[PDB]
């Protein structure tokens, strides 16, 4: 991404920069994608200078037309992260794709939290072996997150236990308003540092008891679009878990994966929906050290 | 169509042509269709020479009266793009007509994006099979375009895997203002070469996520009107996808096709609104290489 | 009455050509026009304008007319046939030749289908309700398809070739072009018999081009021109409207108004919202591939 | 009225009477009310002849003020025209009165055309039931006139349909000049046959498109001509309008408002003697009348 | 922390009393409460409620934190030993305080014995697996036998009078009484330090409820979760062999099987982090402990 | 215990008390332990009336928390019924605890009927020697009622045989509804007179139903038995054949005693379920005078 401090030019005061940052925008992409009406609504900003900064960002941030072959090259360039099972990578065609809010849904005790822990660890590892080189962002709504599993999985991957311990931002929410307030600080801290993943587990746990359906349904809509807005500005893959959101999950999520409890430690994962993948299923396994491919003993 | 650089006659200099270039009228047809008052509102153009260039444009572009024979022959000579499915081809009366807006709508995962991707390759094929011998353009709003689908489909008609990917302009919109802003750039770009298709997917996805209830319709009308002008200016097929506006989208779109999810790869299509087509219904199957007729194995 | 007929006791052809370029192509057009309009035209003197005015007035009756004579004259007016017996009975013969008829309602009500049906029928002989005159179609939304015309002609049995040969189309890209189309079309209404003008739609261009007052008197000018054409040539005029928006400018001009309501599938309800003569009522009609008609019992 | 034939006394030449008829003077009242200056303006009329005719006509009818004791009682026996509804008759205190000017203003679809049709059909019934015992004169300026209507209304009132249609004179104007010109033939018909009601519907419609000071002066000339015709021929005058000179010239003014269904609210606004009150009247296929109990 | 720190920024004592009437005994519940719940309280304005929430957030930590601090916080969490070191090793110190531990299995295996045993351990010092707090035992079948409590206290060396004078028994005859017992007990856990809640059982009353049972059970279970959150107290419940509805909120689940004589087998069936394994313990008159050579 | 008559305060009509008596609630303790619904379907009782009854019961009877010391001292003061044999009383901690569910299951013709008759006789002797000083109600279902044995045990303990016979109300059970009516009448005159022991021999004689419906109705019979025990603190003893019922009856049975037929008239009794008393065994004997300690001649 591009920092917002590289955007001010032609006698635009830093005070305007603070005013924009206090409103939630923290990068050039955020300003460029932001509608001009919202920028005008911010107090203490002239509309003429608002349009000046908007067109300066448009000159800086590229959003013009481009040939499809170039788009193919850029999409091949996109960072992709190994899940931890070669079968999963083959099914995903390389692994989890950033810039896309992937959803993993299914019945509980199928390894969703274990897979999320493995995802955080594989986002801690360097990009050379396919890692993300960035910090995760884990939002828990049930108290299930346990650092011991992270330590074990990191030791499987060989990373420093303390680096993995201190490079994950964990925050447990207690109500829907707490989640929404938490997202703002999440974005603010996202601004300064380099991250590579935002995992939420689970969105509906608090919403199930906080509610009155009409207020609940609209409250997710502004919540989820915040994750979508944050994903494109910073280019971080977004993973959402769920229990068995209706149409909101389907509309918001790009690639969906259903989970099923297989025999023993083996588990089934199915590509229910995808923009460029066929509906195919495969099998992985979960051990005390994380997530891997099923072994001959597991057969 | 009629290139703009051939209407210059009877004492109009290139300065007026450049002024029209900033005015947006990039074709003799465009200036002929534009109302006189808009020409008067253009700074630096006197009303006398405005009416002059208007009458040379009207001489060069026929605004007069045509019989049903002439317009019927022109209808016969209109270019239609093959849908890749004989059932769908017959449902559409032979393809997608020029200078008319098609609105595919329905619930998600019904294959609208697959239909758009399939159409994106039929334009470049030789016209004898039912193409248009041109180069496509893809304006996206949800980030679901995929060159890999074009790679897979180009082999159905034998097209080159890279000549298909270097002859498709691409761009993405992020906010409501950018969606309308892209159209002037599209018109400027398309004035140099024969485009044959435009895609907008989807229309109101940004408008729902953008008191505000009244203000969105007026913005929607301004954007949707611009597409209708674009089709008449250049004679190209524009395809807009919709999710489930109301009257604004119902009135503007020339043709409307509703999609429904069937069993497996089977999907149902119904002509919801057309001026000269019966309200029929057909079935089509999405395969690895695009949209096609259902197979006996899947039936 | 032909314009070339007005040549009496020394009408110079230069004055005739001046009238031609002034837009007046019918004897009624000069008979009804005020003298100030003639004086506003260059090359026209006041005394000669007055004498040509009286020469025009002595042909067409321009005085008191007893109500009985007006009633018998109006009862002889050719009523266009819409093919649907229900709607034809609703309006006492259908659309009348020489008055402004407006159709309005929500979307998906088949007004365009009715316009198409009237366009096809107005070419059939008088016995089957046609006007025996070529049709004119000013379109502002590109909703004309000359493929269905052949099918409708087959339903009405008249030959397809001459039925297609006997229509004129004009696409309208702007309100100024829409107004100029009437001036353009006046001469060919003065060249061969005409019985039907269709405009679709009225409000579409003014909705986008507009500022309220400017739109208001521009629409007033357009409606005045339409009424002038209807009076001069005696040709039926049908216009399409979508929903009212604009207030009363279209309500005062529109002699007849119909409102369309969605029914069940092919069923639609027509209600005479405004009419100086016929009482407010309602009726039902259906649309099929052959055109507008009365719904069948199976469709009920 | 008094025909101009008896005006000639002591060998007054018939040529002068013919010239007066060609000048719009068809009755002795017109000559009496005409000043000397317009008589001088007429070609072939001398000053001596002008003053002689003024003396002959003035000695027949007075012009100045009168004693109110006879004035109010003589105003009672004036011809009244019922509107077919008791609400309006009570509101007007006798209904429409001839020899005056009454305006009906309001929005469209308020029955103004319908009430004008009712007046035009009710002007022939005998005076015992609020009739007029005369023929109407309808001037139309929008094409709204639909004869058929009348037949049904006359059958409601029991008059013969053929007589109802044949005894109503109808004119249509295409321009303001044509509208003004029709008044010459109107005056000629007034001279030829007895009429007792005039309707204009609508007076202002053409002036919207035909035209500003020229428009105002033309309206003033039109209204003064109508007032004059009412003066000589004792014909009630009713005008229609859509929503200062017209109000000033008008004596009685009634505003119309749309009620519920067939019901509409009629209100008296300006009147020399009548108070300010409203009423409700219904309009049906048969015409204008009092609301039925079913609509209540 | 006590809600007494809330008396800042000019908010009156009356609001604190109203909150105490609604069970808002400690500041943790005030902070975790949603807006609507505190809005429902009578005599409370939303304007001051915004502040109330602000200082509630300031007093108790609510923002982001790195996982190192979370791990070191949960590592030093108080754990209550069961007297069976085999269990301790299996549970990594014993039962956690502030979470939900569920027991299921055959009644012949014996779980009420463990419920009795844990009652005294909450008072012994922390260095030997104690809690140093009060215990609140709720029974639904009247199995409370203080003689076993005296025996286990003598095994632990504590005074039986101290054991009987420190724990609080409560019995419920219905689901509503069970629900309101928690509300009543909130005052006692507010006024004094408690370190253990034992429920035996949770499905007994619900057996003698079908759809409304799930909502009632969810409310009761989330109330038990709230009590652990608002005071850091351990919560342990028993369940005879709910289902999935209990399973969602079940942080830890232990299944029991009957072995040879007094020997019993305990399996940690479900746990967020702990592996799936089994162990063996024994039951004697002194309580539940590690198996001895006599049972081997 | 608190009589139901004294419960009605503050406008509670006596007809409501009569309706409660007819329904089955004969004491204020029953209303105190009565739930919301059970009071709701009682005739003549409304929601406000039920709330008033519950409030009055809470005022009269302590409904809240009870400390361990108070519960222990109340249990200590509870009257225990002697068995007439030193060994059984020693194994039972002084005898049978009143107001508790005790099940005696064993082989037929092992003196279970004799033991029940002995307990019925000993529940009327003075408290100084472990008696009850109250009436007795013996419910027999197997036709084992023997007045001769009752007279013999009365002579053994010095009780007057006629005073022993008239102090015991004998009830024979034919059907499940019949025994429910019998226990309803039992509570009916318990509301007006004091008793000391309830004997049911045998429970499973009439149940052996429909297998599932047998459990809930038996549980309701167990539930009804517990209600009266808490209302009056009277010992209840039920005999079981050879245990039938399984989990439900095991949970209902607060204490269980298995019986075996030893040599001669001697019999063996062993505890099965006891939260406090450890499991052990004992031996007793049966003679014409009833059930007592074994003698040296049979030992
Ligand atoms: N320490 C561990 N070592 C190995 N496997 C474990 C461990 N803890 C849990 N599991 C496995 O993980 C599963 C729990 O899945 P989980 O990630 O909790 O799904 P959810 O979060 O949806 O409940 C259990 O079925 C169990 O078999
Ligand atoms: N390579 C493929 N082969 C066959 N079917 C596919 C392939 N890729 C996607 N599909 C199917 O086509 C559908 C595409 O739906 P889509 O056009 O994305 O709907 P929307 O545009 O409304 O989101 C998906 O449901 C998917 O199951
Ligand atoms: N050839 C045909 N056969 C049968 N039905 C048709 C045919 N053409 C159009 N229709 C149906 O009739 C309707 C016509 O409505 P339309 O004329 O578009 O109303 P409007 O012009 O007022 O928008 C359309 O909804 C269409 O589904
Ligand atoms: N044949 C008829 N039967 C019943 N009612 C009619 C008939 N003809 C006209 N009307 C009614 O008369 C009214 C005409 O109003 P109109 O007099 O034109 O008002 P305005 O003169 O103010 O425009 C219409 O509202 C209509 O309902
Ligand atoms: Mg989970
Ligand atoms: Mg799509
Ligand atoms: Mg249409
Ligand atoms: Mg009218």
């Amino acid at each position: 991404f591009v920092p917002i401090e590289k955007l001010q030019v032609n006698g635009i005061t830093m005070a305007d920069v603070k005013k924009l940052r206090e409103s939630g925008l923290h990068t050039a992409e955020a300003v460029a994608y932001a509608p001009r009406k919202d920028l005008l609504e911010i107090k203490g900003i002239s509309e003429a200078k608002a349009d000046k900064l908007l067109n300066e960002a448009a000159r800086l941030v590229p959003m013009g037309f481009v040939t499809a072959a170039d788009f193919h090259m850029r999409r091949s360039e996109l960072i992709c992260l190994t899940t931890g099972s070669k079968n999963l990578d083959t099914l995903l065609g390389g692994g989890v794709e950033t810039g896309s809010i992937t959803e993993l849904f299914g019945e509980f005790r199928t390894g969703k939290s274990q897979l999320c822990h493995t995802l955080a660890v594989t986002c801690q590892i360097p990009l050379d072996i396919g890692g993300g080189e960035g910090k995760c962002l884990y939002i828990d709504t049930e108290g299930t997150f346990r650092p011991v599993r992270l330590v074990s999985i990191a030791q499987r991957f060989g990373l420093d236990p303390d680096d993995a311990l201190n490079n994950v931002a964990y925050a447990r929410a207690y109500n829907a308003d707490h989640q929404l307030r938490l997202l703002d600080a999440a974005a603010q801290m996202m601004s300064e540092s380099r991250f590579s993943l935002i995992v939420v587990d689970s969105v509906m746990a608090l919403y199930r008891t906080d509610f009155e359906l009409s207020a609940r349904q609209m409250h997710l809509a502004k919540f989820m679009r915040a994750l979508q807005r944050l994903a494109d500005q910073f280019g971080v893959a977004v993973v959402v878990t769920n229990q068995v959101g209706g149409n909101i999950m389907a509309h918001s999520s790009t690639t969906r994966l259903g989970f099923k409890k297989g025999k023993g430690c083996q588990r089934l994962c199915k590509v229910v929906d995808s923009p460029c993948l066929p509906e195919a299923e495969c099998v992985f396994a979960i051990y005390e050290d994380g997530v891997g491919d099923p072994r001959e003993e597991d057969e």
